[PDB]
Parts: C-alpha cells; structure tokens; sequence
C-alpha cells in the first residue's frame, strides 16, 4: 500500500564523547514496559516521565522502578509548558487505547471519540517534545496500535504521524498471537525480527510445571488452552506475563483481582518486540 | 504449668558415613511450608508426601516444587497399609484446622467436631509411622496449634501426643504477632530464637516501595496498618509473604482471588519458625 510517500530522517550517530544518556516521555504507559526494557537493555535513564490516569498502572510502576517514575495524571493536564520545562526530551513513546479503534466492534466509534482522539493528545505533545529547526539533537518517537483498525484511519495515523507504519507480529518473537503497527522514526524500522535464544518462542516454556500447551502460541471453541492434571484450566496471569516477555510474576503489586491483571496484561506491550525496537538506541545512547 | 511429666527422647547423633536423606510425611501440608524450609536449609530430600485436600494448596505445591510432591487426598483415606507401603518415615509434620480449637469463636464446637478431631487422624498417622520397638533409627514428629485453646484441649493434645508444647513468638524472629504451640521430640525443642539477620525482623523492610508502616509489627480500630501515599492502604499480599517468611511472590500460582490468598497465607506456618525448628535436622541427615 503506497498511498503516501515520505522518506524517513535518518540521524547521525554520535560518538561516545559526547554520549548522554536518555530523557524519555512515556504517554500512555499503562504498565512500565518501555522503562523496562529500557533497564533490561542497559542504558542510563536520566529522566522519565509517564502520564498515566489508572492507579494500577502507577502501583506497577511504583513497585518495579521504586521511584524513577515522574508521574503525571492525565494528558489533557499537560500543556506545552510542562514539556518545556521538563527539559528537552529525547525518546517519546506510547500506544493509544484502541477501544473504539478496534474493528473488532461491530459498534464502534471511530477516531474521534474520547478513546481514540487521546492518539491527538498524543500527536499534540509530539508537536511541544519535538525540538526546532537547527537542532541536531537525536529525537526519536514511536506510536504502537492494533493491526485491527479500517484503511482510513490507519491512513489518517500514517498522514498525521508522517511515518511508514511497519507490521510486527508477536509470534515472530514470542508465544502470542498479535500483529501491531508501529509508527516512528528508529533506525532498522523494518528490519527482520531478530529472535533471540534467550526470549521463549514456544508456548509450554512459559508455562509451569503439571501443565501441558494444547496449542502452539495463544491468542490476545468452549475449551482452555492448556491441560493441567487431564482437565483444561484457564490461562495463568504469571504464565500471561511470560508469554508477553514479561519477568517472572511482574504485575502481582497490589489486591487486585484476576480480571484487573487481565485488563493490565491485554492493554500492555510485547516486552521482546520494543527490545527488538529499542535495540539500536544503544549505540545512539549511554550504556550501564 | 506442670500438669503431666515425662523425659522427651534424645536419639544419638549418626556421623556422617551412615548418613541419609529425609522422608518426609506432611499430613495438613496447605502452603507447602515444611519442604520449603527443607530446601532452604539445603537437605536432601528423598521423598516428600503430602495429604492435602485443597486444590489451591495443591497447585501452590505443584508451582513451587514441580513435581517433587506426592499427592495423598483427604487423610482420612490414608490407612496403616498406605504408611507402611511408602517407607519409613523420618519427619512427621502437621497443623490441624483451628476452626473449632480456636477459642476466638464465641459458639466454638470444640476438639472433637470434624475440624478438630483430624488431629486424632495425625494421631494415627503418628501411629502407624512410629516405629517399633527394637528400632534405633532417628524419628522425629512436629505439631503445631494455635495459642487461643482452653486449658483442658491443651492438656489432652498435650497428654495424646507425650510432649511438652514450646510456645514460639513470630515477632521473637519476623514481623507478625502470632504465638503458636510446637509439640514435638526435635533437639533444642526450647532453645531461645536464634534471630537470623537475613530474616526481616521489621515491619519496614517487608513493604515495598512507596509504602511507610504504621505499626512496628502486624497483627494476625477503622483503620489499616500502612500508609500509602498519605493515604490507608490494605496490606499487600506478597508483603504478608515477606512478613510470614515466604519468598518474594510465593503464593501467586493460579486464578485465585485476595481473599484466597488470604485464606492460603493465614493457616500457613511462619517460615523462619520453622527454619529455627528444622535447624537441627541438618547435623542428623543428608546435606546439599
Ligand atoms: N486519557 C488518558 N491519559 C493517559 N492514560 C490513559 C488515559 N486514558 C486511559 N489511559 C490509560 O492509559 C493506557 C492506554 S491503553 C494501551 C497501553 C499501552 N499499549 C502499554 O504499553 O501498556 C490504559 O491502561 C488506560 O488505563
Ligand atoms: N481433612 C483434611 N485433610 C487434609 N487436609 C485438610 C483437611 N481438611 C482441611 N484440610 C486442609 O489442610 C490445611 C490445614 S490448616 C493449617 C495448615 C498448616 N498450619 C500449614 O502449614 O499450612 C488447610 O489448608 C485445609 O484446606
């Protein structure tokens, strides 16, 4: 599909002089994978920020980054004040929730309802992070939504963001079944997925012990996906954890039930594909 | 209180050319408590079974030691032929359900209801694995009970099983107020809590982060016992394990609700209790 056609800003590599490590907005966090992987790839985070409205979420964040996490309510609350007074930034991510961007709705609202125009709010503070003509400051930014969106309003995302969305799938990489479009401007954008040995692809490596995978990988008939003791039972939520590149019992954080740690789990990233994503970071970047 | 008397036995201490791994019967296993401990201490364990009826016990089980466990049901289906079909025993362990012994119930039923004459079920499983006389092998059996008992429960436990009960503090070595009756023939039955500086012994280092304890400990007014961002929060669950001695994330091993993790954490052992117990074990049997 070539409907636009704009080529894409390719940044200088900087040396290790003059290396400096990262100021990262984070719009719709949810739970804390990019600061994650972030951490799990080794780079100096000097700042992050997430604006995020739902109390679970930030009791994630708050137990498993202890504090780094300067948070913000809501992103109407944020004007371009306060990210011109929060220093210029230098990696600006998230994923608008997609509950009306979905064709999965047979009723849906389209774009421009209160769940989908967020993705403007986000395009708005694109605009206010985004530094000036003249500036040779390395600037990177990625949007993440659902493969399950219509032609126009992939082709109004594409046209706004003016970026080529690139399609990555979960099973490529892990044991989930989700294709996602990523907009941004990274280096290797649409490069191939580089399946690390380390990352289980399979599904029976995230389970635990006494259960056997019925299918090869899960999905986002009247059965369950896994066998355990000759009787189909539901899917774990440490096990969800570890299909989605996840650590080991990551969102057990507060007296939540089963159902909020599946509303947390659905909405979050694939924790291998941003690691395949924010790979090329490090060399633009400070290593620890 | 000098009601009945009697000598606990001593065995003599086998070097270590004769020395051999554990059998462990674990009679009212629930959170498998004593084969962590056991682990923990670095023993070598040759067979651990355990006679649970609690399918959430049993999956904690099946999680936490992958198959190790041999799984009886309900104890009353265990017979004399089942105790001397799978070997002889040498660590009998166990702790009634204290619906009915407790003395917090106002209407309480009493020893002798059904979830306290289960006892009595220990006390034919203390039966049939004794051995016989003629038999010098090291033997050794542990009970454990609530403090909230009458005086004349007490002294027919204490009559039945031939054994001075130790009264053990969890405060003396955690962070939890709770007193429990130990009956058993373990060396150093009364021994005074060796406080390991490992073990968390306040309040503080079990929260997590974010989280500032109100009380220097916690119980087993309308209020609650941390503060979390200047605001009255529930104890978390993973908090109540670091608080019991659990490893970090320990009962989450299903889709199970708060209050079932709850209900699994509050008639579970204190693990460094039970470590304090265990701790003579290891000049008695096998080490790894
Ligand atoms: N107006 C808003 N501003 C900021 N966050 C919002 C918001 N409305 C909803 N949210 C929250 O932000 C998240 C966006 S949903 C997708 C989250 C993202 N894919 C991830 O990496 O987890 C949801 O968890 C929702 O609870
Ligand atoms: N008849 C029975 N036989 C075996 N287990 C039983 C039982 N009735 C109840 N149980 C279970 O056995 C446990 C006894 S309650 C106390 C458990 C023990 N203090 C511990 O170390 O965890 C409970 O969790 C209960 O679910």
């Amino acid at each position: 599909h070539d409907q636009e056609f704009d080529p894409p800003k390719v940044y200088p590599p900087v040396p290790a002089e003059k290396r400096k490590p990262i100021r990262v907005l984070s719009l719709f966090d949810g739970i804390a994978t990019g600061l994650l992987v972030l951490k799990d790839l080794g780079i100096q985070v000097d700042r992050y920020i997430a604006s995020e409205v739902c109390e679970d979420s930030i009791t994630v964040g708050m137990v498993r980054h202890q504090g780094k996490i300067m948070y913000v309510g809501d992103v109407r609350s944020v004007t371009q004040k306060h990210i011109q007074e929060w220093g210029p930034f230098d990696l600006v991510i998230g994923g608008s929730p997609c509950n009306d961007l979905s064709i999965v709705n047979p009723a849906r609202k389209g774009l421009y309802e209160g769940t989908g125009r967020l993705f403007f709010e986000f395009y708005r503070l694109l605009h206010d992070a985004r530094p000036k003509e003249g500036d040779d400051r390395p600037f990177f930014w990625l949007f993440e939504n659902v493969v399950a969106m219509g032609v126009s309003d992939k082709r109004d995302i594409s046209r706004f963001l003016e970026s080529n969305p690139v399609m990555i799938d979960a099973k490529e990489v892990s044991a989930a079944h989700r294709a996602r479009y990523f907009w941004g401007n990274l280096p290797g954008m649409n490069r191939p997925l580089a399946s690390t040995v380390n990352d289980k692809l399979e599904l029976q490596e995230c389970l635990e012990h006494g259960r056997i995978a019925k299918f090869s990988k899960v999905r986002t008939d009247q059965h369950f996906p896994v066998f355990m003791n000759e009787k189909e039972d539901i899917l774990w939520c440490t096990e969800m954890e570890r299909v989605f590149g996840f650590p080991v019992h990551y969102t057990d954080v507060s007296n939540m039930s089963r159902l909020a740690r599946q509303r947390l789990l659905g909405r979050s990233w694939s924790v291998p594909v941003i690691r395949h994503l924010f790979a090329p970071l490090k060399e633009y970047f400070a290593c620890v």
